[PDB]
């Protein structure tokens, strides 16, 4: 019940915020999907997915986005993995971008 939103603009950058997550060695999977698509995923096992040279995963396993579009704008869910590979947190953000 509790995802989140956030406004931006299309063309500019934007930071998608995990609520209550820190990506720190207990964290071993960070995967950032977005409907039937993937954005950027993250694998302690090295070798990545990143969909475009528009995103970047930052340092606490954020999401750097770096210039905003229609196909930004939507829902996001992150699925947060423990070095077990157990499901650590799962959020939804509501990323509303201004054309
Ligand atoms: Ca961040």
């Amino acid at each position: 019940r509790d995802s989140g939103t956030v406004w931006g603009a299309l063309g500019h950058g934007i930071d998608l915020d995990i609520p209550n997550f820190q990506m720190t060695d207990d964290i071993d999977e960070v995967r950032w999907e977005r409907g039937s698509t993937l954005v950027a995923e993250f694998k302690r096992k090295m070798k990545p997915f990143l969909k475009s040279g528009a995103f970047e995963i930052l340092a606490n396993g954020d999401l750097k986005i770096k210039n905003l579009t229609r196909d930004d704008s939507g829902t996001y869910n992150v699925t947060v993995y423990s070095t077990n590979g157990t499901r650590i947190l799962n959020k939804a953000l509501d990323l509303r971008i201004l054309e």
